[PDB]
C-alpha cells in the first residue's frame, strides 16, 4: 500500500533524428523504454535526444545534477567532446553504457554495445561466394571513406578470396541515397554486364535499384543492401528477387543497451564488459522477425 | 494464468561447490527470478558430470521437451561441436558460454569472461597501491592458455611500477597446492609485501600457510572470481583483503537473461559477450555478496 520503490532512473542520451538509421534508433530507445516501464515498473526512464554536441552535454549534466539518473546510456554525439562530460559521470559513481560511437579515451565505460563492422563485410561476402560462380562480375558501393567502412569492405574482401568473383570497381556512396544513384548511374554506362551488386546499405540500395530501372536492366542483377530498412525487409519477405538477401547493422542496439543497463539496476547479472552485436543475413524466411512497421526507418 | 512463448534449456557441468558450483547456484538462481518476471517462459535445466552425458542431455532436450533456445556450456570443445551444430540445424537458438566448440560460427550468442582484463584490473591494483622497491610473490593456475592471459595481462599492467616480483609458481586453483607454494614462499622470502593469489581457493591455502608462518599482519592478498567468505571479509573492512577482482561464475545468469530476451523481445541478442572483471572493494562488495551459494 506504500508508494512504489525506484531502484534506480536511466538516462538515456542520443542523437536526434526523425528519419534514417539514427531515427529508426531514436523508435527503439522509445520503444524498449515502454517495454521497460511495464517489466520493471521500479525503474524511471529519461530520455534526452540532441542536435549537437554542445547540447548532449548540457542534457547529461542537467540529467546528473537534476533528475538523479543512477546510470547513463549515452551514443555519443562526437567522441571527443563527450569524453570529459561522461568522465564526470563516471566520477560520480553513475553507471554507465557507451553505445555505437567510443570516447576518445579508453576504460571510462563500465559496457560498451556496438554493431559488428568486419562481421557485417563477412556475412555479406560469404553469401556473394556461396551464391555467385567463379567469372560473375559485381559492382561495390563504399559509405563515407572512414574506418568503419574500410572494416565492412576488407572483411567482404577476404570472405570472397578465391571465389573469382570479379569486383568490377567499387566506389563510395556515402550512405546517401542520391550520391548512391549517381554511382550507380556510372556503373550501368561503364560496365554492360553485372551479376550482383553490393550496395552495402539500404538507403544506397534504393538509389541503386533506380538507377538500374532507368536503365531497363532491373532483370539482370540481383541487389544486396544492408541495415533492414522495413521496406526492404518487407519485399525480401515478400520474396522480391531482386533482394535474395539483406545484412543486419541492428539501429536496435540502442535497445540491448537499454535492457542490459536495467539488468544491472532491477538483478545481479554481470553486463559489465564489451558486447558487440551479431550481423545476420536476413531472407525471406526470417524476414519478418525484422520487419517494424511503426519505425520511421 | 500465462501462455508460454518458448522453452529455454540449459546445460552445464554439475557441481555443488567451488567455482562450477558457484554457477550452478547461478543459472537456478537466475530461472527463478525469470519465472517472476517472464512467466511466459519455461526452463529446463540439465548439469553432467563427463561430455559423453550433456551430449545425451541435449539430444534428449531437442527430441522431447521442444526447446525453442540452447543455453550450453561445452564441458569439452571437440565432443560438444557437432551435437550443437545438430541444434541449431534444428532451428534453435545457440548461446555458448566459457567455453568455445572447436569451430567458429556455429552459436547465435558467445558469453564468457574476461582473462586479459582480469589480470590487468588486478596488476593495476597492485601498481596503484605498491611504491617503487615492494615485493610481492605470485601464485598462478593451472598451466593454461587462461592461465597464461591472467598472468601475461599482470606483467604488462605492472611493467614500470618498479614493483620487485620475487617468484611466480603454480597452485593449480587448489587450497592444498597453494599452500604448499606459499610455505614455500614464506621460507624463502623474509619480507613480502602482498601476493597475487589471483583465485580465491589459492588465496585461502595462502592465507593458512601465512597464518601458520604468523605473518598475517605482513601482507595482503588479492584473490579471484568472489568466493562468499572473502567477499564478506571484504565488506567488513579486514585489511589482509583490501580488494579482489571478480570472474562470474555468474556468467550463466548473463547468459540465460540475454537467451530470454531473444525470446520475449525483439532486442538484438547475438554476437559476442566478453563480460569485464570489476575491482572489488569494501565499498562495493555487497553486491557481490551471495550468502546461499555454495561457492
Amino acid at each position: 500500500s506504500n508508494a512504489q520503490e525506484k531502484v534506480g532512473t536511466i538516462g538515456i542520451a542520443i542523437p536526434s533524428a526523425t528519419h534514417g538509421f539514427m531515427g529508426g534508433l531514436n523508435f527503439h530507445a522509445q520503444d524498449t523504454i515502454k517495454r521497460l516501464q511495464e517489466v520493471y515498473p521500479q525503474l524511471d526512464f529519461v530520455l534526452a535526444t540532441a542536435g549537437n554536441a554542445g547540447k548532449m552535454v548540457n542534457d547529461i549534466e542537467d540529467m546528473v545534477a537534476t533528475r538523479n539518473i543512477s546510470a547513463l546510456v549515452v551514443l555519443p554525439f562526437e567522441s571527443e567532446p563527450l569524453t570529459s562530460p561522461v568522465q564526470a559521470v563516471k566520477e560520480a559513481g553513475i553507471w554507465v553504457t557507451v553505445v555505437d560511437r567510443g570516447l576518445s579515451v579508453e576504460g571510462i565505460e563500465d559496457l560498451y554495445v556496438a554493431g559488428d563492422n568486419p562481421g557485417f563485410g563477412r556475412v555479406a561476402g560469404e553469401y556473394f561466394a556461396q551464391h555467385l560462380e567463379s567469372g560473375k562480375k559485381i559492382v561495390v558501393l563504399r559509405g563515407i571513406p572512414t574506418t568503419l567502412d574500410n572494416e565492412r569492405v576488407e572483411a567482404f574482401t577476404a570472405a570472397i578470396e578465391g571465389s573469382g568473383i570479379e569486383v568490377l570497381d567499387m566506389q563510395h556512396g556515402n550512405w546517401n541515397r542520391d550520391d548512391a544513384f549517381n554511382v550507380m548511374q556510372d556503373f550501368l554506362s561503364k560496365y554492360p554486364q553485372i551479376d550482383a551488386v553490393w550496395a552495402a546499405d539500404d538507403d544506397m540500395a534504393i538509389g541503386a535499384m533506380e538507377a538500374i530501372a532507368q536503365a531497363g536492366r532491373t532483370e539482370e542483377m540481383w541487389v544486396m543492401g544492408g541495415a533492414g530498412m522495413k521496406e526492404i525487409i518487407r519485399r525480401i519477405a515478400d520474396g522480391d528477387p531482386q533482394l535474395p538477401a539483406n545484412v543486419t547493422y541492428p539501429p536496435a542496439q540502442i535497445s540491448t543497451a537499454i535492457e542490459l543497463t536495467a539488468l544491472k539496476l532491477v538483478s545481479s547479472t554481470p553486463v559489465s564488459g564489451r558486447f558487440i552485436i551479431g550481423s545476420q543475413l536476413v531472407t525471406p524466411e526470417n524476414a519478418e522477425q525484422f520487419y517494424f512497421p511503426d519505425s520511421p526507418f
